[PDB]
């Protein structure tokens, strides 16, 4: 597949300077003022579409719930036990038969937003990311997945929708256009999906800064904090006074919280947890990186089978699967509800199916619950569950949600990994009370590192996840137990494969940078990587050389440079090669005033043009004939460049019949005219800091004469061509 | 004055190449283990160090609290109330006493360390803020401070406490030795010390991330926080392992906590804050903000007063300053104590003086108590303070705390600005209760909001402090009332002044670089800024040039060039310079096989050579004589050059009676050939951007065929240079 980077990097060009020279203080301030704004929409309109996610999907399961149970009641007295079976059978796959064809509709909405807003951060623009389609086949593709019953979460795709919106909202005011302010708002828009799915802001916040590891830009971190901070109170302060009666409190943060975590003040010697318990969440930690381990394997290995055994058929499979795992999950449930489950002797949260009076099904309260409400159970209850029930669920619900993540419906991952470790912490801290007396501390905090050491085993992330972790427990003396048992579980799943968003990036084979660059790649230098062979651009080109170079190559970027070794087209670039250099001497006296040689020929670098900008000036009438002065072109400005920004003209595009060739463009005013550089013996390591911190594209390398001697793109950088290359260089010496 | 900057840019140069390629992946590995061992080590020794000033600090103020007491009980009842003070006032005045010896030993321990630490992750180095002795005389200078009773804070001087051992530790491992390792191990120290003064490992890993803005360190930042984790649950384990008797358990986060913000189970209506409270916590931010800004110019007042009336005095001076300020600080408290103080009916930490039975003073009980322990008394209880003695309280601490702060003792300013805060909230809120009913809320949420629009109104930082904040109060629903009392309390203080940190870090000249440069200052050019007239090192120069330039010129860093238009000496530079050009033509061929103007003269930039590498090539015999070929060389290695690394020989120091003059020395191969250059037509911005963010030093400015026209360092990029400059540009159109 082929993939096309951001334009991060500001270019600074004459109109620009125009632009600069107008703009004062004062309309600084106001421009920063419209910013802040802007973020406090973004962060309130994520909030909101949380909210319109929580409350249809309660509002469909509690629908779906209440025809079944008085069907299981009276059918299970008559003692047909069939009729339910067949109405949540209906349910389950109109739902996701629903939630399929939204995804039929727009591709891309299919699973975790997340590996897909790990790109759009690192600039690699997934064809359809982040327009509202999307948004619409995703927040309703949720609402009608997890409402199904397909083992799936609602706050994985809360991420996704809120960088839809961080994207789509700024642009309505030109200043917003550039992609320069698109990727700072999508990464806003993604922290306040995270604090609106998780309540925790400061998590939002870390996991931004990261996944667009840029240079630190302190004002930027102040605003999508404040978004995130206002996207998680502003869920809050409607769904602590929708589900309750009083508006102006804020009694419940958001879509996953874990509760409050406290001992019973019965019991004084009871802890949250004591230094010898360390030991315990060490090895809980390396139990939770190999089941991690043992999942990803699973699901890539079922993703690399679909890829090439469902996706290359017609449309009409693709839902027939959803269709039919959907049949699986609701059978298995409702078999592994009336069967399997133990009725023990007992409120509103407890469900009592296949029982007799008096009494309760543990495996039903489990299955029959919201996934979020089973998390608490499995949290702040006691004696509720038994030690087989607990090791049936796990079993069943760690193999049903390896093989529904991959599906065309919008799934997501956290709580199905979340609500697995704490089936495994319960069952745990279960055997271990019965074992060997451990009453002294909490039993909740078992069930909680079970579920850490869960996530990291799958998803493998660090800092942002801890974070996260740490500040929804609400507890900061978890801030220890928490972190050693996701860097354990971490470092015991990397030994046998990568996390699970890095699997389903690395099978579409989209190109992403690392977080850094190995030792035995800094022995590598900027030489090896870079690219000789260049298409360039004259200053004062004529039209046929540009229509020329836009039709036969498919490159973004072309350097301006001028020979080092038509008439006017001659005269007019040895002016400007000479106009342009500016000699230490010059520089003090204006202070004190006040074949394949052909192919590969010295080049002094001037500047970097892009295709965009070409086609810019392609489409108007931006040229000047041989006999007339270059000082003579219609100028354009800075508004009328960006008026086309979101979706460029195709040079395919154009009819060209209009344009007349052998006319001179100038291209000096609007290329960029320093862009940053790399001399050739820079090492790989200092390469990479530049290309990932500043965010550029297309750095072009230059020896020491001034001479463009190659240029380098995120292709260059990426994992596997380093590895190539680096085994190349072994070869050679 | 004069400050040198940091080596924090990395040199990679022939002993550097050696050393790769004896490594491998496991002695990577290995090497990265050890890192992850120190910095689990400086963690540990931070809160160590936290533990013994914490210990200590209490057994002082307990015996000289345990000895005026009975004292008071007995001189009141004989009515004479003298030999209390006396015994008060020898305590104070021989504390005190001891605390400002321990300066005039070490000027640099005096005041908070933040501004010295702010300076060195700026990469300024502030003489002597890293040596042991420092820190044996800020921590033993503390204990004798704040057992005093200066009206000064611990938690202040903890964050260069855990710097000092940051700086220390890793160095013993040669791999150590380098800046480039310094400035990490010193943020993490810096995270650290935070973590274990306010029980916020997030807190202190943010406060890192900023003050050292470069480029995200994914990694580094995964150190940090550990090493903040680790420093506040040793010092947790201890301090709860002591005061109780349980060890295991962990009862209790760093020196500095607030409590339990829960509201009592009688009330539902109670709430700890609702909608409607945020207008008046916005009002609260906006009179915080004035207060600070108060403090801000009354202490700058006094601190230029000082500057010039009393440090050009004798050592005997500085001295008796703190012991007149003790003096008053004692005499105003006992005074204000017998007087003043309203006895009301009623605890160990409830404190009865000059009152009859069955009554406890509340001025006193203020004022003898611990501020820990104030804090708390200010936060969590209500009805035992009056509104007269709360106003009284805040009027005395606040006007103590603007005079204290700036005296040679190692004062702190986070508890003395925390703790006039909450008597304001707690002021306003007894004020509104009887003003309207608002029982409704909690009443310790005004005091916690009251302290942290006065900590935004003093320090005036952000991200950092809120993310403290809320990790110290330990409710996350306290996220959006204290971030919006924190930019506004900022907001309302910049239109007078900068905070504390900054405006004590303005009156010594220190050159830092701000967070960003403004828009006016990005019209601004590179070539506007940088320095025409160099002093450069040919490669293959004699030991009398090298000599002359040395003893000559200040500079630290000299560029490594050749002319662009003795006979040995020239031939061995028109070599090197026709060896070094690699042309595009030839890397393609490569891959395939598999007066003023004498002054100003055109030069072919090369690379950089520093003073300190210059020196050591000096000090051994690293010359060849021109009969001999240029390849004779000693040959110095890696370790041979980093034998010497924390502190370099002077030119002035070398005899140089050995050295033979006109003897040729070689740089090239100890030089950083590639370093990273900028264009004369970047901008300031750009500039700006790289040097801040990359850490580096010396960025050179070479034009478009490959001469060096300039060089920048950290004085260029300083605020007023570029304002000065800006109005320059301004001048000449
Ligand atoms: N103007 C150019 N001239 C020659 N080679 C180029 C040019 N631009 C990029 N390359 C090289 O071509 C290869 C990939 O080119 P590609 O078509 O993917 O670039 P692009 O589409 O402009 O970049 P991107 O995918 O990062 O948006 C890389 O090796 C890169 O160094
Ligand atoms: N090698 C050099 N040749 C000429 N000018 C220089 C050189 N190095 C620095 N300068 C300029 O001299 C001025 C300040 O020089 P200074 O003596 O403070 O540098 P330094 O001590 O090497 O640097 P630093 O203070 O950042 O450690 C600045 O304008 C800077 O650009
Ligand atoms: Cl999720
Ligand atoms: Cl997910
Ligand atoms: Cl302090
Ligand atoms: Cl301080
Ligand atoms: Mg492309
Ligand atoms: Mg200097």
């Amino acid at each position: 597949k082929d993939y096309e980077s951001l334009d991060y990097d500001r270019c600074i060009n004459d109109p620009y300077l125009e632009v600069l020279e107008t703009m004062d203080n004062k309309k600084g301030r106001r421009y920063e003022a419209v910013k802040w704004m802007v973020v406090f929409a973004i962060g309130v309109c994520t909030g909101l579409v949380g909210l319109f996610v929580d409350f249809f999907v309660r509002l469909f399961t509690q629908l779906k719930f209440g025809v079944v149970q008085t069907s299981v009641e009276e059918c299970s007295q008559k003692g047909c036990l069939a009729l339910s079976l067949l109405e949540l059978l209906g349910f389950n796959l109109t739902f996701v038969f629903l939630a399929s064809l939204l995804v039929l509709i727009e591709p891309v909405a299919a699973g975790s937003g997340i590996p897909e807003v790990k790109c759009y951060l690192n600039g690699v623009k997934v064809p359809g990311i982040v327009r509202l389609r999307t948004l619409l086949c995703k927040v309703l593709g949720v609402l009608f997945s997890v409402a199904g019953g397909l083992f799936v979460e609602k706050e994985g795709p809360m991420i996704h929708s809120g960088s839809v919106v961080g994207a789509g909202l700024p642009q309505f005011f030109p200043y917003f256009r550039s992609d320069r302010d698109k990727r700072d708002f999508v990464s806003a828009g993604a922290a306040a999906g995270v604090a609106a799915a998780f309540g925790a802001p400061i998590g939002g916040t870390l996991f931004s800064l990261e996944e667009g590891s840029s240079f630190w830009n302190q004002g930027l971190t102040w605003k999508v904090l404040f978004c995130s901070m206002s996207a998680t109170f502003t869920l809050n302060f409607f769904r602590s006074g929708i589900q309750f009666g009083s508006w102006g409190s804020f009694q419940l943060p958001g879509l996953l919280n874990f509760g409050e975590f406290k001992c019973s003040d019965s019991d004084k010697k009871c802890h949250l947890w004591t230094a010898m318990d360390l030991g315990f969440f060490v090895v809980m930690g390396v139990i939770g990186g190999l089941l991690g381990a043992t999942f990803n394997c699973l699901n890539k290995r079922l993703a690399k089978y679909r890829m090439r055994n469902v996706h290359p058929k017609p449309k009409l499979v693709r839902v027939l699967e959803s269709l039919l795992v959907s049949l699986v999950t609701t059978v298995v449930v409702f078999v592994a509800s009336m069967v399997l489950g133990e009725c023990r002797q007992m409120n509103s949260s407890i469900k009592t199916f296949f029982c007799p009076n008096d009494t309760y099904n543990d495996m039903a309260t489990l299955f029959f619950n919201p996934q979020e409400s089973a998390i608490l159970q499995l949290f702040h209850q006691d004696g509720t569950f038994s030690p087989v029930t607990l090791a049936l669920f796990f079993v069943l619900y760690f193999l049903l949600a390896c093989w529904t993540y991959g599906i065309s419906v919008p799934s997501g991952l956290f709580v199905p990994s979340l609500l697995c470790g704490a089936a495994f912490g319960r069952l745990v801290a279960n055997v271990l009370k019965s074992y060997i007396g451990l009453g002294h501390i909490y039993s909740g905090t078992f069930a909680l590192i079970g579920a850490a050491a869960f996530l990291g085993g799958v998803v493998r992330m660090t800092i942002s996840l801890t974070v996260i972790l740490i500040e929804s427990t609400n507890e900061i003396t978890y801030g220890l137990p928490i972190m050693v048992t996701l860097m354990v579980a971490k470092w015991t799943g990397d030994f046998f494969n990568k996390g699970i968003y890095d699997i389903h990036v690395g099978l579409r084979g989209v190109p992403l940078l690392e977080w850094e660059t190995e030792v035995e790649m800094d022995k590598l230098r900027a030489s090896d990587i870079m690219e000789p062979n260049l298409t360039y651009v004259y200053p004062h080109t004529r039209i046929q050389s540009l229509v020329s170079i836009l039709r036969t190559t498919v490159h973004h970027a072309f350097p301006v440079v001028t020979e080092n070794r038509g008439n006017q087209l001659i005269s007019n670039n040895i002016k400007f090669k000479k106009s342009s250099i500016l000699t230490r001497a010059g520089e003090q006296r204006k202070r004190s005033q006040s074949t394949m040689e052909e192919r590969f020929r010295p080049l002094t670098f001037h500047g970097l043009i892009l295709r965009s900008q070409l086609v810019t000036l392609l489409v108007r009438g931006v040229c000047y004939s041989e006999s007339q002065s270059s000082a003579s072109q219609p100028r354009l400005s800075y508004a009328e460049m960006a008026e086309d920004y979101p979706r460029y003209p195709d040079i395919h595009d154009l009819d060209l019949t209009l344009l007349n060739p052998r006319m001179i463009v100038d291209v000096t005013p609007y290329m960029n005219p320093s862009p940053f550089t790399v001399s050739p013996n820079t090492h790989v390591s200092q390469v990479f800091n530049l290309f990932r911190t500043m965010g550029l594209r297309h750095l072009p390398v230059v020896n020491a004469v001034g001479e463009i001697v190659g240029i380098i793109t995120r292709h260059n950088l990426t994992y596997e061509f380093l590895q190539a290359r680096l085994r190349q260089h072994y070869q050679t010496i």
